[PDB]
């Protein structure tokens, strides 16, 4: 009387595919269906937590808009209707890829401090890294004003790899620095997988810069408000290469009111560098391998330094190193800091 071909059954398309594995928890999560419209969706876990999605205006796709964890199935549950007004399940799994180990990072300062014009970002590993470059290519640093900058890989340590941000020259005083490093769901390396998505801000402070010629028996402290310091010191003296002061731009990091350390008591002492050269205070009338101070004048000096402070040293026959030990990274030049970086350079 009236005959003709049944119409048309939704068809519904998953992607990531049932029963897919090893996917990544950052991969675009959806379900999509054609010929018809999603009455339900929604996505849990093993452990029955909801997973927040979204759908499109048309109502058929939904998406995933959080990330997913490691090593998790995770089901799909709802329906679609079709022209007919029957509904059809919607209904499927995946488990997500669980990795050999989750390397960790954490860079070496806190959010909001406020550091030296010379301050790197040093993010720091829990393993070694296979695929340096591609840890990299997550790395974003946004600086106001805009800054020129680089990062660069230097020797694996007994922690793992690691990877500071310099700027070509120094901040501009009162700049405020905003580092992210996307690493989560990041292949690493082999079925190494990044731990987290980290970020980090941070303010640089006053313009403040120490002038060190180790032949003028003098060091001089100059800010925007000029000479502030200038202090009669001993440098080490170039007689056994134990004990000269390395030459070339240092950086303040810590710093002691009262420390002891049986070397390879000191007061008002600040480290310059990790071969355990200091400005601080001992009895003395100008050698050895620190810049010594008058008590009071160490102590002066000491309540104005800060993290990333740069302290010019000039005139001295060993050049500030590697072996010296963190933070040797002004002591090169640009073209080839720029080399140590993992991905090719501009």
């Amino acid at each position: 009387l009236a005959e003709k071909r049944p119409p048309p059954a939704p068809r519904l398309t998953f992607r990531p595919a049932d029963s897919a594995a090893d996917v990544v928890p950052i991969a675009p999560i959806s379900v999509e269906v054609g010929d018809g419209w999603f009455q339900r969706v929604a996505l849990t876990n093993s452990a029955g937590k909801v997973v927040a999605g979204a759908y499109s205006r048309d109502r058929t796709i939904y998406t995933i808009t959080e990330p997913l964890g490691y090593d998790t199935t995770y089901t799909w549950s709802g329906s679609a209707v079709g022209h007919d007004g029957k509904a059809v399940p919607v209904a499927g799994k995946f488990t997500t890829v669980a990795p050999v180990k989750t390397i960790n990072a954490g860079f070496q300062l806190a959010d909001g401090q406020t550091v030296g014009i010379a301050a790197p970002v040093i993010i720091q590993f829990d393993s070694p890294i296979s695929d340096k470059a591609a840890v990299e290519r997550a790395l974003t640093v946004t600086t106001d004003p805009p800054v020129e900058g680089g990062w660069a890989w230097l020797p694996d340590e007994a922690q793992g790899a690691r990877v500071h941000w310099r700027p070509r020259e120094y901040y501009p005083a009162g700049t405020t620095v905003d580092v992210d490093a996307k690493l989560y769901g990041l292949p690493f390396g082999d079925g190494a997988y990044g731990a987290q998505d980290m970020s980090l801000h941070f303010q640089i402070g006053r313009r403040q810069v120490v002038k060190a010629e180790v032949s003028s028996h003098r060091i001089q402290v100059v800010t925007d408000a000029g000479v502030i310091m200038d202090f009669p010191c001993s440098y080490g003296e170039a007689d056994l290469a134990r004990n000269v002061t390395r030459n070339g731009i240092h950086v303040v990091t810590e710093k002691y009111s009262d420390f002891y350390m049986s070397n390879p008591h000191e007061r008002w002492a600040v480290r310059i560098s990790n071969n355990g050269e200091f400005i601080h205070a001992n009895p003395m009338s100008a050698t050895n391998g620190c810049i010594n101070l008058s008590t009071e004048n160490a102590e002066q000096y000491y309540r104005s330094a800060v993290y990333g402070d740069p302290v010019e040293v000039t005139g001295s026959s060993i050049q500030l190193s590697y072996a010296d030990g963190d933070i040797w990274d002004w002591a090169v030049d640009w073209d080839t800091w720029v080399s140590m970086s993992a991905l090719p350079p501009p």
